[PDB]
């Protein structure tokens, strides 16, 4: 039957640090990881600015000659990987070696390395394609050479739902270990979308905030002056392990993962529907997967990407589930900060949310300065709120009308 | 316990045909669906011919606006979708609609789009990037937009597991259904990489047959004079359905899906192990999984690619798993006519397996002229092979060492 599933070790590449405790503490201090992009001219495009991931050394995680053949999601995604799988202390041994899987996804995968192999392709010919062009920028690869480098035989596999990937990628992988297919799985997601398809892509269907003349300023979630999502680039691991296993090895416990929803839409392929009926749906089933009373949550990681509709639409979900208590609670944006890292935000803000049980303190959201109508909730302005969180809850919604919920409570 | 799995519905586009009946007489035929790719200059390319879909109308489908917002793999997606739907006979409620989701899959993705977007961008400039080149290339579309078209709520996601896309799809939908998670799940995938970038990128691995002068005879699985996999388009979809559901509405159903299994090599990025460990590993669990001896299997669908070293270790895992029942199973990769669909290969395989069920045949493997060294099992050369089929299993193994088995079983 159903077994408990809690999360022993984390890993982050953020616009904040390059790991979990740097990344933290940018989010309890309201700093901004958003700055004009510095790696591609982009006088051409309306958006000029995200987050990018600052200073990461490969070379502290894998040798050059591997590294070359890697996008840079496959890069970040091994980093968080390999963090999270050392900071849960586990040992992968041919006693364990099958139990062991990874579901490590992204959005757009390896953009960079298709666009570089596209115009070698234009410009000289396909005789000039890397070898490794395919193994070193499909999707999968992140849970394939995580598991070629750990020798994790276990499940194998890799989600893309757009904006909701690092939330499916933890849920499923979770009930992987619930239902007994795996004992261990690292879980999240990793995207590097900053090339020209990535800003331009975005920027054709007018989603980016274009206040590239205060990029700090520009993800402000909720605010009656947001213009649109901040496109940032990272990746987050978690290792989820079965609670009995986790205890037998005197593992240290971060949080429980008590409950998981997903729910289409079935409403858009990229607008929210403005009542938030797929967000309510989506934490109905994940309150209910966890056998909560609503009124148990004090904390939750909205999606929160800086959208006119997208915002409203939370607010609408979040008032429809909790009722009174939806004044009671607190609710933040996080992407305030680190902007929208899409296949991978989900991962970051699980990390986040498990960090908010650990420390009891509400996560800002900076930049709110001016709340939009009917945005009268607890959203946690400007500075970090401690206080009392038991359950925290995280929100993802993508294209498609895909909808992700992830409830952790704190551990006993 | 767990709830049963039955496949009601089928959806198929292959180089064999726009539908299934159609695509299943080619296979029972021994017909090639390998042919020089047309409208399209493959001067500079190593090979110029593979599995194309031919005379494909979308508008049976979708608007002709709809349809130009969308990549192909997903146009081919929808097409495979909407044929299993049909096909089921099902009736999409509001009082099931919370019950139906959907789980269609690519290895690969928008290669086409990628392409067109970078031929505006490298040219032009990114202001002649298409509005809809994210939305309309995203893997996760053929799941969304199915799911608003047909107003469908439940789980909603999509796999991208390379090569094995299609079997991961497929057997996770299952679990869903039997957790109860869902009672109706679209599982499948689908793939359009018989393009510059898909010729090129595998082309550059030196993974494909160069067999221009002859590319009916190009895919030839476990043939001593195989060179490499033929690259294929098209989809395959299934609907799945809880036994209870399926039988309370009066549903056709084709066959029972019994067992999943999944494993990682652990082993490189490309390359299988010799002995086929993983994909040894990735049967037992599946059979396994369905409380199956290994005695009991009568065919196996191999993953077949027709690569010298991925036909080799199919062999071993085989004989490793299957012992002294390894020549009496029926053994035939329908890649020999079809070509390598890549993560649609999973899809269209686990179709082609059910019906092996329902006509009593195993499917041949076309030109297997001089089976090649190990390869002494009856792998079903040249003819379709009439025969008792109780349980029947399709593999896929593909990058990163990312192994899928599915097992069905005859139902009465
Ligand atoms: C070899 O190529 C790949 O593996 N691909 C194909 C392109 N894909 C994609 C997804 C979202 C998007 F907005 C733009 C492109 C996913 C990655």
């Amino acid at each position: 039957s159903r077994r408990r599933v809690v999360i022993t070790g984390m890993g982050m590449l953020s616009p904040l640090g390059l790991d979990v405790p740097s990344s933290w503490e940018g989010i309890l201090a309201g700093r901004s990881g958003i700055a004009p992009i510095e790696h591609m001219d982009l006088s051409a495009y309306s958006t000029r600015f995200g987050g990018s991931v600052k200073g990461f050394n490969v070379e502290e995680y894998l040798s050059a000659k591997e590294a070359r053949k890697l996008d840079l999601f496959i890069q970040y995604g091994l980093a968080a990987s390999f963090q999270a799988v050392r900071d849960s202390g586990l040992e992968v041994t041919d006693a364990n070696r099958e139990r062991i899987g990874v579901s490590m996804g992204s959005g757009i995968g390896g953009l960079t390395n298709i666009e570089n192999n596209c115009r070698s392709l234009f410009e000289q010919g396909p005789r000039r394609i890397s070898p490794f062009f395919v193994p070193g920028s499909i999707i999968n690869m992140v849970s394939g050479f995580l598991s070629i480098h750990l020798g994790l035989q276990g499940p194998n596999y890799a989600l893309t739902t757009a904006q909701t990937t690092g939330t499916h990628s933890i849920g499923m992988a979770a009930r992987n270990i619930a239902y007994g297919e795996a004992d261990v799985m690292v879980a999240g997601g990793s995207e590097m979308a900053a090339c020209g398809l990535g800003l331009g892509g975005f920027g054709a269907a007018r989603a980016l905030s274009t206040r590239n003349d205060e990029p700090t300023r520009a993800s402000r979630p909720w605010d009656r002056d947001r213009d649109g999502f901040v496109l940032s680039d990272g990746s987050g691991a978690l290792v989820l392990e079965e609670l009995e296993h986790a205890r037998a090895r005197g593992a240290r416990i971060y949080a429980e993962l008590v409950g998981f929803g997903m729910s289409g839409d079935a409403f858009h392929m990229t607008a929210p529907p403005e009542d938030g009926a797929g967000a309510a749906r989506c934490m109905k089933n994940a309150l209910r997967d966890a056998g909560l009373d609503p009124r148990q949550v004090d904390y939750i990681n909205a999606h929160g990407t800086s959208t006119p509709a997208g915002d409203i639409a939370e607010i609408a979900a979040v008032k429809s589930v909790f009722g009174e208590h939806a004044h009671a609670l607190s609710m933040s944006s996080t992407k305030s900060m680190t902007g929208h890292l899409l296949g991978a935000a989900g991962a970051v803000e699980a990390i986040f949310s498990v960090l908010a049980l650990r420390d009891q303190v509400a996560p800002p959201t900076i930049n709110l300065d001016n709340p939009d109508e009917g945005c009268d909730l607890d959203l946690v302005a400007h500075e970090a709120k401690p206080r009392k969180i038991d359950v925290a809850l995280s929100n993802s919604f993508g294209f498609g009308g895909t909808n992700g919920t992830l409830v952790f409570r704190r551990f006993a």
